[PDB]
DNA sequence: CAGAATCAGCCCCAATGTGTAATACCAGATTTATGAGCGCCATGACCAGCCTCAAT
């Protein structure tokens, strides 16, 4: 729910991007790990006050 | 000329407004909590080539 007034799910994602929806997981995991990856992000775990 | 009436002037009585510096039971109806169940977005496991390198 970033930018937006709502969400949408994984189904109406992949159907709007024409993208089946093991194919538009798979591509979120793939972000989420380059995500994961060091040497960015640094403020973000910057962001935990414990 | 003195009389008292109905109007302004005057006066007594009531009213509000102020007061600082950090019982009993009976019956009929309702609802929240545990009963399971359909159904599913998303967890873990494959599995075909287009996209990305090598030798001659």
């Amino acid at each position: 729910g970033i930018d937006m007034n709502t969400d949408y799910t994984l189904e109406e994602v992949g159907k709007q991007f024409d993208v089946t929806r093991e194919r538009i997981r798979q591509i979120e995991a793939k972000a989420l790990r380059k995500l994961r990856h060091p040497s960015r992000s640094e403020v973000l775990r910057s962001f935990l006050d414990d």
